[PDB]
């Protein structure tokens, strides 16, 4: 039963690729120590390749199909549309891979004659065959990391007419059936300031409480057959048009299960037989997946007044402590259990009594002190990874700019503010590109986002306390000012007199941009302004924006 | 404001020169129109004298400062770095011209004592003194052309001393900031599959595609002193080293606006006060100023959604149409605006609303079908040229081999691959010179290939497809016949002939020679094989190869 089988083909690149920091006039400014950011690169995949393919087995007990049973009594509730195939090109990224049969993103995007006939082709051939396996393309991703090398992830997706036809039979299904199916925890429903509180009022909840995040080894690749057609029994619970139910078996026989992996040359590089990394029900998927198996092991554990939150294969647990040593047992049966299932762990759960110390979507919470001194609770991470990531971006143009989508989703954040705001605010005014709408990515998804539209964004998702936060707690400067020395990145001086510079340039500009200025870097001045709402906020269809999770799902907007 | 000003002295041969085309053995097999082909020579020196000989003059508005302004913008984002002194010299082509000082291009390359202590004399010389003119040499290029006769075309070089000057204060400089300055519009970075996607995703991308082509008349003649201290103002935005700095300061100064033009006799010419064609700069400045007088002219003609594409002198411009008579319209205040800025054109621009019939860097897009029926655009051009030159060759062994440089650019051609490949691999086969490294030049630069690797050298470049192109343009396949009626070139019957006997000897030498036979000539065959990736095809470092352009440069990789 193994996840991989293997010809020795390489996996190939579609392009030049670079593994070291590239360096221009700007880099220096954010960050000194250049060996210590670098890329993945198809070089590794090699090494990727024995990491993910191994034996599953999987051993189902009365728990797993109870929970199974409760999780389907929901799903029959969801009613979903099929979407037509222009509204399903319209979610396409711009930028998104182009079809092998003669035709691109910007077709797709365009509703050009020659994609919409091709896409129509497809959907036929998913009514009329439900046993072919549909071929994939296996590349490996190029993502940035700072050391301590990691090999490359893979992303296996299907030809671009497929990943439409996914989206008309699908996209209503894995954007609605997550929410009814777990309720309060599907992580995807939240913004980062919903989130917070959930994981505050669920703690304070408990008695007693105890939290863990569990790390499933390689979640993809632990994902069998089995489990595949459990989520498609689960989508088929949904109310469904005739045409929806064939195209989603049919997606499931020959597409979810497994398939034939082909590199970007053309070559078979073997066949998949665990869950594909690129495809639309990627997320969702996993989220109920990971779902039904922890619920089965939180009951074989006898875990006590459990409260999970799950976003794709990460997942957290808060429930109520029988004592320290009782609780190490405890997290012992729940891995067992998930082994048993098919969800070995990576590094074993540990228990946790301090909320700010469970990390989990490679975040956790923290608190600070509004202008008024009111304590805040807001979403952060370790900032290694951006602050890699934003050296590579200072130097290239990619097509993903996570330094906008970590001003976003971290605005409040002490690393997000000092230095991501006022480096690429720095740059963007030099280059007189603040109207530029850039590409980022939020729970997977892709959005054109304005940067002059930014402190809009952010009052309506964080609020105008975001703006004002100060007082941080003592670990999360330990952290911060930790990461700064081993990055070498300037200090705080540096950053507070490089934002009143970057304020002032905005200031005068006016409207949008003085907005900007007035608002993101209040901050850095002595003589602090009175932040009030931004008119133009209430303005921003923000729908569709935390709703549910796509990473892998080839989704705009 | 005179382009040259002369004394009289003539342009004098280095050489013993040949205008008419030597015949041996294998001249027939190719061409029996003998008399069409021609090499020009310092006899029609007088001629090109007075055709680049002119009056300047230079009107420069606002649309001007306002895209310099945003092109040093992107220019400030660029370090640079000065290369070593044997940096610069392994970058010396072998058979690069010696120096009046008593060294030669393999006394450079293996960083002997003399040649070594010069470049270091020249190197301060540089930095001491930002005003002597540097003396040049003036002559009179060699090469080969189908009649309907032109003149010879000039080169100017400074001494193999100051060569190595300029690689060491402006290699990197001309290597990474033009990508920077235009980003996707910076012609070198392509390959030709590269341009060709390039070009069709940009024709694609305009609801109501408009393009054209501008040719300048005499470029380097047009470029004037303003326009070459502008460069210098662009190169000196970088984050460089202070001596680089005055390098740079010194090089403008001293050569690259002027000096005195002397002949290979040691007699004096005249002088120049406008581009030197055999310099590092010639490329990189000509890319720059062209890019810069357009995209001012672009504004100045209200052209909508414009996308450039410049390579030195060459441009292209793909816009939104604004309907038939606005285009043409449009083009003519385009043209009067370049004519403003001392860029007068040659022949009239003229709007296309076909892709195909933009012809730019004497090429074009065309469009035949792989071994599955899929339309595939490659890049090609008019075969004359290259075929006088392969006539040339097949009798005489050049400096530079362009039949060479031809299969590597043009490999998916008709053409190159019915021609070029079953001609010159028959003369390799039967001189056993298969495995003998010969010299070729990409994009101006210098490269030693061996023409075994060319079946993967083609894969990289431009992917299998090329080696099964087929149902061709009528427009290529008539320009194509056409062409071999013109010249006396046999039939398709003698070149798949031909082929079928090449094909056979190269399999079975085996191993390198075997891939040839296979991939190259699997066109020829009526049972054809299903062509399979190479692996040494991944093993090959294509590095520097499509990064800028050097021509004029003396640039070897
Ligand atoms: C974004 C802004 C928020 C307020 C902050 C600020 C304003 C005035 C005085 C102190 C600070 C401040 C600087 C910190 C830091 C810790 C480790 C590394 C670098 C800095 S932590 C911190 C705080 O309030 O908790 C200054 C930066
Ligand atoms: C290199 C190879 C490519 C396939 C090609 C070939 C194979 C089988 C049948 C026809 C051809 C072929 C020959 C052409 C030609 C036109 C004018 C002058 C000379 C030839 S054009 C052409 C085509 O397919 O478009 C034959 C040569």
């Amino acid at each position: 039963h193994m996840s991989y089988t293997w010809t020795g083909a390489l996996i190939t690149p579609c392009a030049a690729e670079e593994s070291k920091l590239p360096i221009n006039a700007l880099s220096n400014s954010l960050l000194r120590h250049h060996n210590m950011v670098y890329a993945t690169t198809s070089r590794s995949a090699g090494l990727r390749q024995k990491k993910v393919t191994f034996d599953r087995l999987q051993v189902l007990d009365d728990h797993y199909r109870d929970v199974l049973k409760e999780m389907k009594a929901k799903a029959s509730t969801v009613k979903a549309k099929l979407l037509s195939v222009e509204e399903a090109c319209k979610l396409t990224p711009p930028h998104s891979a182009k079809s092998k049969f003669g035709y691109g993103a910007k077709d797709v995007r365009n509703l050009s004659s020659k994609a919409v006939n091709h896409i129509h082709s497809v959907w036929k051939d998913l009514l009329e065959d439900t046993v072919t396996p549909i071929d994939t393309t296996i590349m490996a991703k190029n993502e940035v990391f700072c050391v301590q090398r990691k090999p490359a992830r893979l992303i296996v997706f299907p030809d671009l007419g497929v990943r439409v036809c996914e989206k008309m039979a699908l996209y209503d299904v894995v954007s609605t059936l997550p929410q009814v199916v777990m309720g309060s925890s599907y992580g995807f429903q939240y913004s980062p300031g919903q989130r917070v509180e959930f994981l505050v009022n669920t703690w304070k909840s408990k008695k007693n409480p105890m939290g863990f995040s569990y790390d499933t080894r390689c979640f993809d690749s632990t994902v069998t057959e089995n489990d595949i057609r459990v989520e498609e029994s689960i989508y088929q619970c949904c109310d469904l048009a005739p045409e929806a139910r064939q195209a989603i078996k049919s997606l499931t026989e020959r597409l979810y299960i497994g398939g034939p992996l082909t590199n970007s040359k053309g070559q078979n590089c073997g066949y998949r037989r665990c869950r594909a990394s690129g495809v639309l029900t990627t997320s969702c998927g996993n989220t109920l997946t990971c779902y039904l198996k922890a619920s089965a092991a939180c009951r074989a554990a006898k875990l006590q007044d459990c409260t999970m939150l799950v976003n794709g294969d990460d997942l957290v647990v808060i429930c109520e402590s029988a004592g320290t040593q009782e609780d190490a047992a405890s997290l012992r049966v729940f891995t067992e259990a998930m082994t048993r299932y098919s969800a070995p762990p990576g590094d074993p759960p540990q228990p946790e009594y301090d909320l700010e110390l469970i990390t989990s979507c490679s975040s956790n919470v923290s608190v600070a002190h509004d202008a008024s001194g009111k304590r805040v609770y807001y979403l952060t991470r370790d900032p290694t990874t951006p602050l890699a990531r934003a050296a590579w971006e200072t130097a290239r143009h990619t097509p993903v700019n996570s330094w906008l989508g970590n001003i976003i989703m971290y605005a409040p954040t002490l690393w997000a503010r000092m230095i991501l705001m006022t480096h690429f605010f720095s740059i963007l005014l030099a280059q007189e590109q603040l109207e530029k709408a850039l590409d980022c990515q939020i729970y997977g998804a892709c959005y054109s986002i304005e940067p002059l539209d930014l402190p809009q964004i952010i009052e309506r998702l964080h609020g105008l306390s975001a703006f004002s936060l100060h007082s941080y707690s003592p670990g999360e400067i330990n952290r911060v000012a930790s990461c700064l020395r081993k990055l070498g990145v300037p200090p705080l001086r540096v950053w507070r007199h490089r934002a009143r510079s970057v304020r002032a340039r905005l200031l005068s500009q006016g409207g949008r941009a003085a907005t900007c200025g007035k608002y993101l870097f209040n901050w850095a001045v002595k003589t602090k302004l009175k932040l009030t709402p931004i008119p133009a906020a209430s303005r921003l269809d923000l729908s569709g924006w935390f709703v549910a999770g796509y990473s892998g799902g080839d989704i705009y907007h």
